[PDB]
């Protein structure tokens, strides 16, 4: 819990706490000189310094806008009487990359963005931190820096874009993915498949359903991090340029209160932001996102604290994936703030945890004009989509470190099946392929997939879109060390851990061992006996490393396990 | 020397290798749905995608401008037929952390910008590379991630900041970190400190001496990664942009050629960069980052290659820190071509390199004006300012995996005192300050400053400017397993390794003990003998690490030695 990462500063009630180090002393007047050289006045000196840390790249919709959004960050935080330095780290899409070896560095990215954010606030001593990520991964990335630095800091997120619409018809990037299989199994044509993928990204923002963004987004709204209504105003949305220009009004009242990120993320916000993944349906990479947040301020949280928010919390919200609704529809019947307050009235959340308006989210939440009355996307609590959360940890013979799946209650409580393994996606495509019957019936083992094994933990989507296209959905089950992206209407696991690369129970699986999968008992279990897995494992060799070089081999070289969040600093 | 770090392409001859993973299948639509929403037409799918990564923020002077460039690069990319992708890394400034805690987040920004710009273009499919570094790590970081990927690219070097000038009086960066001396030890008022310090950098550009930035940019020009003319022309030039403008047309014949970083960084291309170094008295932070370049492309270079390179080659440029002229002078009398031009003519250099141009090193300097007649920067080879190098590699008992010091000449050959040991920075300061003379005739020992001690491995300039003004130049040696910014006029030697934290004799020195420099053996020596110097390591610990978080601690975690130019992906 003694964090020791970042530099600590050289008084009570000072503004300027960090950047006094560089601006005061006569010792620093190399320092100065630059700063007189980028523009800064004596006076100008005396002003806290704030970090700008926007995550804008060109080729990403969720991310080409946010120097926009940057500048408006810059102007308001002048108008609030202090110096704005904008800087900017990378970011990757997992749109573009979904399918290729390229999404082996999506998940590390993150890891990455939050190690680009701390060097340049440690590196310059910047007093606080404003942070623009617009897209999955950027949106932890930060929040992981904020808490390593320990400076007050607010997350301004991008946005989601806004749903396409050509010719009475609405389209989104689930379209533009889903058409390839419309176009195969012979649904749509060749020249509607094409016109689905000019009208499904019609601008900037990130994805519009309940995947990692918008989880995220909101996940951290409900963690106190963003202003109320920082995840559900969309990034075109005039609003969120009005968003940017405040932030610099509450983070000076922050710079005031010295009301820090470990002041404010917490275990009881951490729940509140599970809580908010719980009710939204939210991505199970929030599992992965949540606990490095949590880490970064030196807290813990374990796979069982999920189950236990998930038991205790209903899926309310009829949302994409698993439902019909977007964000932009929350943002229509009174946004993130209207959901947080119901599942506040109903006890679910904590209001006196402190937030970065300076106030707890009761009090922000107080004002709020609640859901729009007659509104049919967040259910009653007397009617909820499921009794409990979607987010469901399994354990057992195959996953004795834990695993995550997201179950809707349709799949019933048990699958038993042989197994069919894969040492990858590419020979699992490759099978179906040829032979689709052959998997009727099996539990399919997609291994080699971690942390370690991919490299990266990947992201695969071909795997269910091809067992929904050959008619096998509730036909088999599907099981991973890496992670799955789209639904199955089956049993879809993944993060089992420990991994394959490691030595994992999964990497001793052989074709025809019998697995069953039972929700109750929450476990993954073999046939095989447990003697003879610890044969199999005698005889277990680890697999090469596929690269030797590079920011994936240092990923290697660095990462913990899924169920440890993919942590890389410890 | 087979390195495997980034996808490769899914033909000869097509010029979007790359890009045609994400734009060609009808399986990946959702690339393409993406790439519709941020611009791209059909026609565009077809073409070339040039990741264009620059280096730009707003909290320093060689880096504030980058964001214009990058349009003038992109704008370039057009004109060329491609489609241009920009997007920004993150960078820290030298003349802001120095003498702070925050320089310890430096050296590490190199190989983070190397990691970031690997992952985006591997993640989103680029075919080609245009990056826009402006200042003392960036460089070097842009050409590891170059040479990790090996799609061809091109450097565009930020260029240098002008001298700034006031009242008939020229002032740098060198100026104001001079000032605060000057104002102890009584030669300037306060009133004259601040006038320094307010016209030291007028405005955008990185240090106009042969310091780290001008070395590295210099040496990638001679390694053949960057256009003619990229180091030498000032970042506020009008023809700096027009280089940005016609780095897409290069960056095209390029790609028809596959002309890839690893056909241009060679041995022998290597070899002229050290030459280059040698013979503009270059910084000895270069010997870190040509054997990190070197690294990327699956090469060897070693501290012994440095000095059989320092031994041919004279030091012939009368250039700051060590002469009186800057960049702009060398920029006034030809350029870098020229000198490089001088270095062929005298058989120094090998002309048959290819380069980014699609020409050799040989090509592009016929055409090119010689050094100005009558110029007396660059020496003749028969005057030289110095017969050899100023780099020098020293072993001996206290340094047996090397280390590396600038000498000038001037020093003498030996210098033999009782050692004086500090473990860190902060006790050698005080102690120089309460009791100056206990320093004359010892043998500075500032040690716990490498790259896992430090951590780190922070530049350290207060020691060399404190030595200074208490009049014991000439009359102490200063050692470290860190690095060393000033020049003092004794004996000063960085990058000692093994480092304390590792065990290296140099955590075992006690005060006291005889240390003898011995220029012409190359060796630090202690009189302190081997079996006793044994018996001290069997008693020793390492210290614990300073961090346990953070960048940092993965810096802790993967960085190899200084004589190993601190790679951290191996
Ligand atoms: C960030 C780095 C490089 C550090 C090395 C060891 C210390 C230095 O002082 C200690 C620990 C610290 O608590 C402070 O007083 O500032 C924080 C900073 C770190
Ligand atoms: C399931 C399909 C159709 C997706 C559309 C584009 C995204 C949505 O969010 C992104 C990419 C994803 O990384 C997540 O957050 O889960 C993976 C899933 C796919
Ligand atoms: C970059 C990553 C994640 C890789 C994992 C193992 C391989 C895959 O194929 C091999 C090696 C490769 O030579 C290719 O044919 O493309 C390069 C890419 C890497
Ligand atoms: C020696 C003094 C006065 C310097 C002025 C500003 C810089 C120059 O270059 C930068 C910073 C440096 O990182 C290098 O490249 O060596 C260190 C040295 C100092
Ligand atoms: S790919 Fe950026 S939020 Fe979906
Ligand atoms: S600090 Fe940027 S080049 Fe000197
Ligand atoms: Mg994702
Ligand atoms: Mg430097």
């Amino acid at each position: 819990q003694s964090v020791t990462a970042d530099p600590s500063p050289p008084d009570t009630n000072k503004l300027n706490k960090y950047s006094s180090r560089i601006t005061e002393p006569k010792s620093q007047g190399g320092s100065q000189a630059i700063l007189h050289g980028v523009g800064l006045s004596d006076d100008d000196l005396l002003k806290p310094q704030i970090g700008i840390s926007s995550v804008w790249y060109e080729g990403n919709t969720c991310n080409m806008h946010l120097l926009k959004l940057s500048e408006a960050v810059k102007e308001g935080v002048e108008n609030a009487g202090m110096v704005g330095f904008r800087f900017n780290t990378i970011g990757v899409s997992d749109a573009i990359s979904m399918g290729t070896r390229g999404m082996c560095f999506s998940l590390q990215s993150r890891d990455l963005i939050a190690d680009s954010i701390e060097t340049v606030m440690s590196a310059q001593w910047y007093d606080g931190n404003i942070s623009i990520p617009g897209c999955d991964k950027n949106m932890p990335g930060t929040i992981m820096a904020m808490g390593r630095l320990n400076r007050p800091g607010i997350m301004v997120y991008g946005g989601t874009i806004k749903p396409g619409h050509f010719q009475d018809k609405t389209y989104d990037i689930v379209s533009a993915f889903q058409s390839y299989g419309e176009f195969v199994s012979g649904s749509i044509s060749d020249e509607q498949r094409k016109t689905v993928l000019h009208h499904s990204c019609p601008g900037a923002g990130a994805c519009g359903g309940m995947y990692t963004a918008n989880t995220m987004a909101s996940a951290i709204e409900a963690m106190g991090m963003s202003l109320p209504y920082s995840s559900s105003i969309p990034a075109e949305d005039p609003l969120k340029l009005d968003e940017c220009r405040l932030a610099g009004k509450y983070l000076l009242e922050l710079l005031k209160m010295d009301l820090k990120p470990r002041d404010i993320i917490t275990p009881k916000s951490l729940r509140n932001a599970m809580v908010s993944v719980m009710a939204l349906g939210g991505s199970t990479n929030a599992v992965l996102h949540l606990i490095a947040i949590a880490r970064s301020v030196g807290l813990e949280l374990t796979l069982d604290d999920f189950q236990k928010v998930s038991d205790a919390v209903p899926f309310l919200a009829d949302l994409k994936p698993s439902g019909k609704y977007v964000m932009e529809d929350i943002h229509k019947i009174g946004g993130t703030p209207a959901v947080l307050r119901y599942l506040l009235e109903l006890g679910l959340m904590d209001g006196d945890c402190m937030t970065v308006t300076g106030q707890t989210l009761a009090q922000n939440l107080e004002n709020v004009p609640s859901l729009t009355e007659g509104q049919e996307i967040i259910r009653p609590l007397s009617n909820p989509i499921k009794e409990t959360g979607h987010i469901q940890i399994l354990r057992g013979d195959l996953a004795p470190d834990g695993s995550v799946a997201k179950i809707t209650g349709k799949e019933g409580l048990y699958f038993s099946g042989p197994a069919l393994v894969f040492e990858g996606e590419e020979s699992m495509l490759a099978a179906i392929s040829a032979d689709p019957m052959s998997f009727k019936g099996t539990v399919v083992v997609i291994r080699g997939e971690g942390p370690k094994g991919g490299p990266g933990m990947p992201e695969m989507l071909t795997p269910t879109s091809a067992i929904m296209g050959a008619g096998l959905g509730k036909e088999c089950a599907l099981l991973t060390d890496g992670r799955f992206s789209g639904g199955s209407h089956g049993f879809v696991v993944g993060h089992i851990c420990p991994e394959a690369q490691e030595g994992g129970p999964i990497g001793l699986i052989k074709n025809g061992d019998i697995i069953t999968i039972d929700i109750g008992a929450a476990r993954i279990d073999t046939q095989v006996s447990p003697e003879e897995m610890n044969d199999r494992r005698k005889k277990w060799t680890a697999p090469a490393y596929k690269v030797n070089r590079g920011v994936l081999y240092k990923y290697i070289k660095n990462v913990q396990s899924a169920s440890d969040g993919c942590v890389t600093d410890e």
